[PDB]
């Protein structure tokens, strides 16, 4: 009862990135907005918009694998400052010093996808721990910095009681890599601000959007082909001459209108603007986009590609699945959709019902203090 003291540890926070600072931002206002009291303890790159009611607390670590730069006078014997990945090691290591001094002072320490040793010396401390895997870095498709860390990871997901993962493609890609039992895991996925991602009673004809491996490229030939039956334009929210000169060869450049660091306001806007959402592939472990576009009521064409068949519900309900690597697949999926007025307003009135009943931050935040009881329970 009350107020809960909350923990919050992550060893990198971007501001843009899904897991990490979005994670961090939108998990500690909802935490708050419920009453609890969250202190976050992140380091390099630090957090951005914490709510003010959510204490920062910054867990200094040599950052070298900084933008502008990739020192004698390094403090800790946690800086390992080794060329031979350390930061998630060595953040658990420094938050444990931290997590020491206020034994008595939290209900629970949530960890954001750092599964360091440092943790599993927090637990000893009487701290009940609870960690969010966002994604599995077993998958060493690249292999094909370094992943020696994840061997570290496995075996300290193995032993926290309660595990927090986004999807079950994830829940299932950590069963068959980190070895971990599946009672110990409890799948919650990431939310959306159904306040501010609402329709908006205005959207522009024939405008598809899409928000950004990447399968773009299909999508680029779609919008290319559909011009000749249709006044198709696509609104692209990526930072971007680059490998995406398909514009210059199709000679779309005038349909293609490319937007980029958009506000979370901006980008509602311009999503609930659009007719259709296209997800081709777009694929990071969770697509916060087609909950986005879910919660502004914009159907979605999406790719059955992992997760995006459960976040996005089944296909003719929110939105309908087609086969990436299909180009011409998805271009009639997505003109029969454009040509059909009724089937746009039944995808996105059960999008938006869809969001505001699985996908509301507010939940998730409810689901998460629910696994923090769990370990609370076992203390």
């Amino acid at each position: 009862q009350g107020a809960m003291r909350i923990a919050l540890l992550s060893y990198r926070s971007k501001t843009h990135c899904g897991g990490q600072g979005v994670y961090v931002r939108h998990l500690s206002r909802e935490l708050a907005e419920l009453g609890h009291d969250v202190e976050v303890f992140s380091g390099q790159p630090y957090p951005e918009g914490l709510d003010p009611r959510v204490r920062l607390t910054k867990v200094p670590s040599l950052d070298l694998y900084r933008e502008p730069d990739p020192k004698t006078s390094i403090d800790l014997e946690e800086l390992l400052t080794t060329w031979t990945f350390p930061e998630p090691k060595t953040f658990s290591l420094r938050a444990a010093r931290v997590l020491a001094g206020r034994r008595g002072d939290f209900d629970v320490v949530h960890d954001n996808q750092c599964l360091g040793t440092g943790l599993l010396q927090i637990a000893k401390m009487g701290f009940p721990l609870v960690a969010t895997v966002h994604h599995p870095i077993t998958r060493d498709r690249e292999v094909e910095r370094w992943y020696g860390f994840v061997e570290m990871q496995k075996r300290v997901a193995r032993q926290i009681p309660e595990l927090l993962t986004v999807s079950s493609a994830s829940a299932s890609d950590i069963l068959t890599d980190f070895a971990v039992s599946p009672e110990q895991l409890h799948v919650v996925p990431l939310g959306v601000d159904t306040k501010l991602f609402q329709p908006r009673e205005g959207r522009v004809r024939n405008r598809i959007i899409a928000i950004a491996l990447k399968g773009v490229s299909h999508l680029l030939h779609a919008v290319a082909r559909l011009r000749v039956e249709r006044d198709v334009e696509l609104q692209l929210v990526t930072k971007l001459g680059p490998t995406e000169k398909l514009i210059a060869e199709l000679g779309i450049s005038d349909i293609v209108h490319t937007s980029s660091g958009l506000s979370d306001e901006e980008l509602a806007a311009l999503l609930a603007s659009a007719e259709v959402a296209c997800i081709p592939s777009l694929y990071e472990g969770f697509s916060l986009p087609a909950v986005e576009a879910m919660a502004s009521g914009t159907p979605i064409v999406a790719s059955r590609a992992g997760a995006l068949p459960e976040v996005v519900g089944p296909d003719g309900e929110c939105a309908r699945l087609v086969t990436p690597a299909d180009v011409d697949e998805l271009t009639a999926v997505l003109g029969r959709l454009l040509d059909s007025p009724r089937e746009l307003r039944r995808l996105g009135d059960n999008g938006r019902r869809r969001a505001v009943e699985v996908f509301s931050w507010q939940s998730v935040a409810a689901q998460t203090v629910a696994v923090y009881e769990k370990a609370i329970a076992r203390v």
